[PDB]
C-alpha cells in the first residue's frame, strides 16, 4: 500500500500516493492535473466531494466507480487507477479515481482552429464510435456537449462527464418528459456537428424556453405523428397556438456543408426521437466512409445496473463502493 502524502490546492486538501506529482488544479470533486511518476504519463485524478453525505450522494459515488470501472473503449474515458487514504471501511470517506490526460476538450479545438469537413467527420466519428458502446451497456449520457469531450494533438476523441449544458439538450429532457431513450446523446451530437460545420453555436438559448423557441425555429412545429404521441392533454394545445413554424430547410440552412453532413443532421435533429438515427446506424452513414470499420466498433461487456432501482443506507453503499475499490485491477 503506497506512502500518502497531504497536499492543499485552492481551498481542498488532496492525499494521493507519492507516486502521483505535480498536482496542479483543473476545476472543481474537483479534479487536478499531475504526472505519473510510475508511467510517465500525464493523469486527471478527480477528488470526489462529499462522497456519502446523502444517500443520493453516496449512491452517485457508487455509480461512478461502477460506470467507470467498466468502461473499456478507445473513445470513452477509462479508469487507470482507484484510491482511498483510508486502510479500512470506518476510516473510508474519500475517493479518488485517475485517467489519462487528455490536453484540451473540444470547445477549445472549436474558438481557435476553424476545422476541415474531413476533421468533422473524424471527430464526430469518435463520438458515435464511444456513443455505440456506451448506448450497448445501456446507459445514456444526457449531458453530452464540447466539454465533456476531451481531444489530444492527433484530434482523437473520448466521451467523459465532468458533471449553458442547454445549448445541446434535446428538447425532451427540457420538458421532463422522463422515459427518454438513448437518441438523447444523438441529438446532442446533432448540435455538436452543427457547431463544428458552422464555428458557430446552433442554438445558442438565453434560458431554458428560449432554447426551445430557437428549435423549434429550426426543426419546425412538432408534426402530426408526434402530436399524436402527446399522451398529456397539457402540452397540445398550448404547441397548436404557436407560430406553426415550418422546417428549415437544411441544404439551405448549412449552405456550403458536405451534402452527405447535411443528410447526416437531417437525420439526428429530429423533434421525434422515436425517429432519430442511432449511433450504430449512424457509423454506417456514408458520410464516415474513410472512417467506418464494422469489425471495430465494439459493443461493451453486460452491465449489472441493477444497483439503481435499489433504496439501501448510507453504509451499505460506502461498503458497496468500498469492496469496488478493493477489486480494481488496473487495465495493462
Ligand atoms: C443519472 N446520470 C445519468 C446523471 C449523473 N451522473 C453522471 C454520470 N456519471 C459518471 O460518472 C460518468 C459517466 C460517463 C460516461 C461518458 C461513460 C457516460 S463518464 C463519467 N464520469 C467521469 O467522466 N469522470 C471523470 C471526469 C474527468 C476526470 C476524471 Cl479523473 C473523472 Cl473520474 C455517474 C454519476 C452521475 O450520477
Ligand atoms: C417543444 C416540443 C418538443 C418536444 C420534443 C418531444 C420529442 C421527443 O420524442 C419523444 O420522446 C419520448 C422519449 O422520451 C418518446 O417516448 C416519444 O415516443 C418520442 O416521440
Amino acid at each position: 500500500r503506497p506512502t500518502f502524502y497531504r497536499q492543499e490546492l485552492n481551498k481542498t486538501i488532496w492525499e494521493v500516493p507519492e507516486r502521483y506529482q505535480n498536482l496542479s488544479p483543473v476545476g472543481s470533486g474537483s479534479v487536478c492535473a499531475a504526472f505519473d511518476t510510475k508511467t510517465g504519463h500525464r493523469v486527471a485524478v478527480k477528488k470526489l466531494s462529499r462522497p456519502f453525505q446523502s444517500i443520493i450522494h453516496a449512491k452517485r459515488t457508487y455509480r461512478e466507480l461502477r460506470l467507470l470501472k467498466h468502461m473499456k473503449h478507445e473513445n470513452v474515458i477509462g479508469l487507470l487507477d482507484v484510491f482511498t487514504p483510508a486502510r479500512s471501511l470506518e476510516e473510508f470517506n474519500d475517493v479518488y479515481l485517475v485517467t489519462h490526460l487528455m490536453g484540451a476538450d473540444l470547445n477549445n479545438i472549436v474558438k481557435c482552429q476553424k476545422l476541415t469537413d474531413d476533421h468533422v467527420q473524424f471527430l464526430i466519428y469518435q463520438i458515435l464510435r464511444g456513443l455505440k458502446y456506451i448506448h450497448s451497456a445501456d446507459i445514456i449520457h444526457r449531458d453530452l456537449k464540447p466539454s465533456n469531450l476531451a481531444v489530444n494533438e492527433d484530434c482523437e476523441l473520448k466521451i467523459l462527464d465532468f458533471g449553458a449544458t442547454r445549448w445541446y439538450r434535446a428538447p425532451e429532457i427540457m420538458l421532463n418528459w422522463m422515459h427518454y431513450n438513448q437518441t438523447v446523446d444523438i441529438w446532442s451530437v446533432g448540435c455538436i456537428m452543427a457547431e463544428l460545420l458552422t464555428g458557430r453555436t446552433l442554438f445558442p438559448g438565453t434560458d431554458h424556453i428560449d432554447q426551445l423557441k430557437l428549435i423549434l425555429r429550426l426543426v419546425g412545429t412538432p408534426g402530426a405523428e408526434l402530436l399524436k404521441k402527446i399522451s398529456s392533454e397539457s402540452a397540445r394545445n398550448y404547441i397548436q397556438s404557436l407560430a406553426q413554424m415550418p422546417k428549415m430547410n437544411f441544404a439551405n440552412v448549412f449552405i456550403g456543408a458536405n451534402p452527405l453532413a447535411v443528410d447526416l443532421l437531417e437525420k439526428m435533429l429530429v423533434l421525434d426521437s422515436d425517429k432519430r438515427i442511432t449511433a450504430a446506424q449512424a457509423l454506417a452513414h456514408a458520410y464516415f466512409a474513410q472512417y467506418h470499420d464494422p469489425d471495430d466498433e465494439p459493443v461493451a461487456d453486460p452491465y449489472d445496473q441493477s444497483f439503481e432501482s435499489r433504496d439501501l443506507l448510507i453504509d451499505e453503499w460506502k461498503s458497496l463502493t468500498y469492496d469496488e475499490v478493493i477489486s480494481f485491477v488496473p487495465p495493462p
